[PDB]
């Protein structure tokens, strides 16, 4: 608790905040705490908005430095901290703080600045479904995360894209996110398009989590009738292969997905 | 039935464009707008993707008449959820107000900018119109202090004014008051910005602007411990017969410049 309390008292003149951003950030696995006290206490979530904000400009034009991105990142995990505390998570989603990190979501700069800002962006959405509230999915369904979400499935880093199809997953999950994303032939196949050139490339250049992520993200849209229809078709034949065979055989809980997943399809 | 169908146009770039027109000049006529383009977190997360589109537009400053005028047509549209007492605290508990401020940062003098920001620092001043506690309390983790006191001394007369007008309702709250005097640093900023005011305010009258700094150093004299400071800052302009002409008509700005005079007297 030590210097806790003054590095989140810190937090306010720009003259320390930057010392206590990091000192924070670093902490937070420790102090179980954290997020109450970060939002409970006066103006600080503010502060790390204001981080947020600072940078929009670096962003596009794409100059944002390593300096600038290694900054607004420490404010990031706080606010990951935030999202995925129990007696802040509902608040932090009123607030519609995620927001904030749509812009960072939207560039495509691949510079490690970027890469390291987009990533500790959607491990903050990420912290935020990771309890499945019917009301987050649907703050992300309506605020268009999804395209988001697929375009860096489609060509960021390999952490970026893990993050990201675990979004889809948990939106899939939901019986209102499966269905949104099956409302239209178009919408499916832009999703099975780019899981599909995943299941690609994954299996040139494996990848034990991302493989997981994308199995489940098949085997739940399975459970729409016209997808599972179009799925009988467009599934990728390495999912029906053994080309996954050696990989799998470790990962009993994704191995036992794709076993479920074949048996939906077809009859 | 035109207002629904615009307001779920927003949420399509290939109509949103032509429904921030639409709603925008019919903004005045619809009672509650406000309520209706927060029903949906869609409608407010399309009018904010209007407000990063422009993001881009600073530094190299490229923001064209067109941008801006778009833009603001979707500012008008936020400023009046600002206003409504059913929005406002939501409006407030996202901090929508944040992402006006890399706007309200930008130095570009060309009338597209000139007119981002007047338009921006109208959504703040729209806020405290409302005269609420929450208001202030938010401002004031905030920032917007230092950026209001920028404008106000480069800004034209439109933003200097407007930028003035959000001190000044800061100020009036007695928390605003405390908390600006709370410290050397910001009392002293803000009564040196008031200071070149009156200065450039003598040449180049304005009476509108004039009446908000006068009102401003009004309130400072509220404060007790202040008064010293204020005594040895005033400008002589204030205290002369300079204005006496310009403020022939402000009967209450002159009451004022006289209570101010009265409060700082040892
Ligand atoms: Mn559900």
């Amino acid at each position: 608790r030590e210097k806790i309390y003054q590095w989140i008292n810190e937090l306010s003149s720009p003259e320390t905040r930057e010392n206590a951003l990091l000192e924070l950030s670093k902490k937070r696995e420790s102090v179980p705490d954290l997020a109450p006290m970060l939002w409970h206490s006066f103006g600080t979530i503010a502060a790390l908005l204001q981080e947020i904000v600072n940078i929009y400009p670096s962003i596009n034009p794409p100059t944002l430095t390593a300096h600038q991105s290694n900054r607004v990142c420490n404010a990031l995990a706080l606010l990951q901290c935030v999202a995925s505390h129990p007696e802040t998570r509902s608040a932090f989603l009123a607030a519609h703080i995620p927001l904030f990190l749509y812009p960072f979501l939207h560039t495509v700069s691949k510079t490690r600045p970027f890469e390291y800002l987009r990533l500790t962006s959607l491990g903050v959405i990420g912290a935020l479904v990771k309890t499945d509230e019917q009301e987050v999915i649907n703050f992300l369904l309506t605020t268009e995360i999804i395209p988001l979400c697929l375009r860096i499935m489609e060509s960021g880093s390999e952490l970026s894209k893990t993050v990201a199809t675990f979004i889809l997953q948990k939106i899939l999950l939901d019986d209102t996110g499966l269905a949104y994303i099956c409302q239209t032939y178009e919408r499916f196949s832009h999703v099975a398009m780019i899981l599909g050139k995943m299941v690609l490339q994954l299996s040139k250049e494996p990848s034990a989590r991302l493989l997981k992520h994308v199995v489940r993200c098949y085997l739940r849209l399975s459970d729409n009738p016209r997808a599972r229809e179009a799925l009988r078709q467009c599934l990728p034949d390495q999912l029906k292969d053994t080309t996954f065979a050696q990989v799998l055989k470790d990962d009993t809980t994704t191995k036992r997905w794709l076993a479920q997943l074949v048996k939906n399809l077809q009859e």
